[PDB]
């Protein structure tokens, strides 16, 4: 069975005094009632973690995470944890971070007791209901000193850690360059590899104050949408796919961790393109995960110009958005 859902940040960002949320029991309650079966959850280490001092983590705090577990479990729906910010490494203002974990041993020796710290406390825990999603989308080769070479390394380490501890613990290991790197030399690690659906960015981000790349994009318009020099079509999105599924037909599991459209490109336009990347998943017959539920990026009250949204079982819902969702289903 294929993992279909979405992203919730319930601890997504730390904040002084900012306590992380409660499972949103209604939210999951859609989920499973609609044939959902898959949610992952991107975290900061900043919840559990003062001033860098990894190996001194709050595990009190690791009760939420127990929580969200048993209310998925519950429903019947997969929960793959994620380290969003992760010791020495965040795509959102890495700046922030005082290590790198790219090349800095303490970091990686922070990130790998991390993941021994989840790994201890839910061996046992089937990998039908839970996943461990080693570090949100790594950056750029040549970026922050990354090479192929040392991500594997890293991944390898800890993938090993990980296992010495829990054999039986599936794990999922994000693209290099954001997500959108296929990595083939880590096909035969045994393990998830997590794609992503935000290409072209031009469409997906467009006016998103995060993205440096907005600045000076024309109103998005596809099929066909002209940015750096290469027009955008379902043509282009199988040659980006195609390193992915070449992989695949090498023998690794496939999935999109997260995809979906921003609330600023014009509802038409977002429709149009979703109907290419879902239809593309359905044929490779890969799993989806959209990033929001509620908000911008997700089908309640998402905001773009010229949606509409209907009540359907507890929630206002763009419902051709959530057909799209449910018919590309494998």
């Amino acid at each position: 069975m294929k993992k279909y859902g979405f992203n919730f940040q319930w601890m997504y960002v730390w904040e002084e005094g900012r306590e992380p949320e409660p499972p949103d029991k209604k939210a999951l309650d859609f989920l499973a009632e609609t044939g959902f079966n898959f949610v992952r959850i991107p975290v900061d280490y900043r919840f559990w973690t003062r001033n860098f001092d990894y190996f001194n983590p709050d595990k009190k705090v690791f009760e939420y995470i127990d929580l969200y577990l048993r209310e998925c479990s519950a429903r019947n729906i997969h929960m793959c944890l994620n380290l969003h910010r992760a010791p020495g490494y965040c795509i959102n203002r890495n700046d922030i971070e005082r290590d790198n974990l790219w090349l800095d041993k303490r970091a990686q020796d922070g990130f790998v007791y991390q993941w021994e710290l989840f790994a201890k406390r839910y061996k046992g825990v089937s990998s039908k209901f839970l996943s461990f999603d080693l570090v949100n989308e790594p950056p750029n080769i040549g970026q922050y000193g990354l090479t192929r070479e040392n991500h594997a390394s890293l991944i390898i380490r800890t993938v090993e850690a990980i296992r010495k501890i829990d054999p039986d613990r599936e794990i999922v290991i994000d693209g290099l360059g954001g997500g959108n790197i296929a990595m083939p030399e880590l096909a035969h690690l045994g393990v998830v590899h997590s794609g992503r659906g935000y290409q072209p960015m031009a469409l997906t981000h467009y006016q998103a104050s995060w993205w440096d790349g907005h600045k000076g994009l024309p109103e998005p318009y596809y099929p066909d949408l002209l940015w750096q020099g290469k027009v955008w079509n379902k043509d282009t999105l199988r040659e980006y796919y195609k390193p992915w599924r070449d992989l695949q037909q090498k023998g690794v599991n496939v999935h999109i961790g997260e995809f979906g459209c921003f609330n600023k490109t014009s509802n038409d336009v977002a429709i149009r393109w979703f109907e290419d990347v879902l239809s593309l998943y359905k044929e490779f017959e890969w799993g989806y995960s959209l990033w929001n539920f509620k908000g911008p990026f997700g089908i309640v009250e998402h905001g773009r110009p010229g949606a509409k949204y209907e009540y359907y079982r507890g929630f206002k819902v763009d419902r051709e958005l959530l057909d799209l969702l449910v018919e590309n289903r494998v």
